[PDB]
């Protein structure tokens, strides 16, 4: 699906074009060698050229597989990593760990296999690469190649960059996205500038496997567009009621709740509250994984502060929202409660699927009545649901200081290995079939703040998935400088 002319659209600029980038990009190890997908691959590639640095990239790779290794094979996988990297006579012996630190890792291995056994070692390796290896890479041809990729990333994004099928496709890469087309005229009479910008900022700032990500924010003569993750597996409401009993088995509900909890955690790391947690806002992708969508009612809370707002949907409003009180992140754990209850039982905890009730009785129920459970719930499921549905937001699960960690420890997730879930190692319970189908200048300033262009991490991830990186990222034969990286002849 790539425009036949793409090799030229994404043609590397000559390295002499990138001096202003070299001078301004902040040289931070974590950002350039890990957080940014293309910088991580280029630093890894640099370490492969030097021999003494090769073994450190292999070790970190094997430690990554150890953390997600099944609990039974932890003791087994531990020995491998040990006898390969942490034995002085090994060929790939990671040396900068220190003799005093390898001797401690021999004890934790003769004791109990914990998924964090090599966490002490992995840090010691990173603190070595933070030093000399990083600064050589910064003067290497691989950082010059990173600057070229950054130059492409920052190129202007226009309606031409895409191909509307709403669901836009990037022409140069073939990547498929869903685009939210916001008509300009309807945003100004309604005073929606602050809300459209507050939503664009939340979308781009959270990078989460379980929340729709922003990849582009451009302007057209006829709208202001948001380009987001595409989701074709349908929404959770459709699967609870049309594809379910009305409802799911507990184990199936557990998987979705675990992914929804991780999504809420990624939002709360940016101290952003969601407030819109309802089944039809949980979407499935093509693989059966979910993401939280529709952040229009989201808002960033300043650390240490509260907010007001009676917003959301009837039935899915926490009692502190219905009473219009100063609240924090607590409405989202009330919403997780409603979601787990509704997945298991097949109806909201305060409104029967077959009840004809008014908005008012629903609200009275949310504030006074204690939801009742059935045999579809295990004791652990009853526990987590009625703790997330604690009306007093001060005694509600996760609304304390520990946060979402207080919820992952709950016995309801006792058989759930989050480390493997966050890594995509667990198979979803349902896989959607592929073929299925489940003019003042003040405006110009708001427009310029919105149309910021391509988002950094999703754009680099797009280049890697579509194999544009693999094919374009080529150097000279035998460690030589390609023409685009040689200043002697532009």
């Amino acid at each position: 699906g790539k425009s036949k002319k793409w090799k030229e659209i994404l043609k590397f600029p000559h390295i002499s074009q990138c001096e202003d980038l070299r001078r301004t990009i902040d040289r931070d190890y974590c950002s350039l060698c890990d957080k940014q997908p293309i910088g991580r691959l280029l630093f890894r590639q640099f370490c492969e050229t030097r021999p003494g640095l090769e073994c450190y990239i292999q070790f970190l790779d094997s430690v990554a597989e150890y953390e997600v290794t099944p609990d039974e094979k932890l003791g087994e996988k531990g020995k491998e990593i040990m006898t390969k990297y942490l034995t002085p006579k090994s060929p790939v012996f990671i040396a900068q760990v220190g003799q005093d630190l390898v001797s401690q890792t021999e004890e934790k291995l003769l004791q109990k296999p914990c998924k964090e056994l090599f966490s002490a070692c992995a840090q010691s390796v990173h603190e070595y690469l933070r030093g000399e290896p990083f600064h050589e890479y910064l003067d290497s041809m691989f950082f010059d190649r990173f600057l070229q990729w950054k130059w492409l990333e920052r190129q202007p994004v226009t309606k031409n960059t895409f191909r509307q099928y709403c669901a836009c496709q990037v022409r140069a890469t073939g990547k498929m996205y869903a685009c939210k087309r916001l008509e300009k005229k309807r945003i100004k009479k309604r005073k929606g500038e602050s809300m459209a910008l507050n939503e664009k900022q939340i979308l781009e700032k959270v990078n989460s496997q379980f929340v729709v990500n922003l990849a582009y924010a451009y302007e057209t003569k006829d709208a202001l567009c948001l380009v987001l993750t595409i989701m074709n597996g349908g929404d959770l409401k459709f699967h609870i009621y049309n594809m379910g009993n009305p409802g799911f088995e507990e184990e199936r509900a557990l998987f979705y709740a675990a992914e929804i909890l991780c999504g809420l955690e990624d939002l709360h790391r940016e101290n952003t509250v969601y407030r819109n947690l309802k089944p039809e806002n949980i979407l499935l992708d093509d693989y059966g994984h979910i993401r939280i969508s529709d952040l229009g009612l989201a808002v960033k809370i300043p650390e240490g502060d509260l907010i007001r707002g009676r917003v959301g949907t009837v039935g899915y409003m926490a009692p502190e929202v219905l009473n219009n009180q100063r609240y924090g992140l607590s409405p989202d754990y009330w919403g997780l409660g409603c979601l787990i209850y509704e997945m298991i039982e097949g109806q909201s905890p305060f409104r029967g699927r077959k009840e004809k009730v008014k908005r008012e009785e629903v609200d009275r129920r949310v504030l006074e009545t204690e939801e009742v459970y059935s045999h579809k719930f295990s004791e652990e499921a009853k526990s987590i649901c009625k703790m997330l549905l604690t009306k007093d937001a001060k005694q509600r699960l996760g609304c304390q200081e520990e946060g979402a960690a207080e919820v992952k420890r709950h016995p309801f997730f006792r058989n759930m290995n989050f480390k493997r879930l966050e890594a995509g190692m667990l198979d979803p319970p349902f896989v959607p079939d592929p073929r299925a189908v489940y003019l003042d200048h003040t405006d110009d300033d708001f427009y310029s703040k919105f149309s910021t262009g391509s988002v950094s991490i999703p754009w680099q991830n797009e280049m890697i998935e579509t194999e544009c990186f693999k094919e374009l990222n080529v150097f000279g034969p035998n460690g030589t400088l390609p023409p685009d990286l040689n200043r002697n002849h532009p």
